[PDB]
């Protein structure tokens, strides 16, 4: 296995009426067509759950693009840092934001995620999709 894997991404809500997370290990092409679902105007952040196998790692960053219909890209950069192996997962933590809120804000943004460093390496890169909606169900 590579020293770097990028098992999840969970959005963290507390308001959520369960858990919001995509497992990163199998197929990420049957992403494209789902979607995870945040109620408007939500608080959230986005968490990265990652294994550092063998060796300490340098200049992770995660890379957020959303697209949203008429908008230009929103792109947004974060500093991960430096990790060490161990058995267990770590977990990165954007800080928090706001889910658009309106009826014209609702639907489909389309997210693609790059897990990766100073050095331009690809841990990992993914889509994804958001829905906004008025109520969580
Ligand atoms: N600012 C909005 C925006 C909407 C949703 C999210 C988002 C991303 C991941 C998880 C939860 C929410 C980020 C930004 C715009 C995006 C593109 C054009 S306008």
């Amino acid at each position: 296995a590579p020293n770097v894997v990028v098992t999840r991404l969970t959005l963290v809500c507390e308001s959520a009426p369960g858990p919001i997370t995509m497992d990163l290990t199998g197929d990420l092409e049957a992403l494209k067509k789902e979607t995870i679902v945040l109620k408007e105007g939500s608080e959230y952040r986005v968490k990265i759950h990652f294994k550092v196998n063998r060796d300490i790692v340098s200049g992770l960053k995660y890379v957020q693009h959303t697209y949203r219909t008429g908008v230009k890209v929103d792109k947004a950069t974060f500093m991960v840092g430096s990790y060490g192996p161990r058995p267990e997962e770590y977990e990165f933590l954007t800080p928090v934001e706001e889910a658009p809120k309106g009826m014209l804000a609702r639907g489909t943004y389309h997210n693609k995620s790059f897990f990766t460093d100073d050095d331009k390496q690809d841990h990992l890169s993914w889509e994804w999709n958001l829905s906004i909606k008025k109520e969580w169900t």
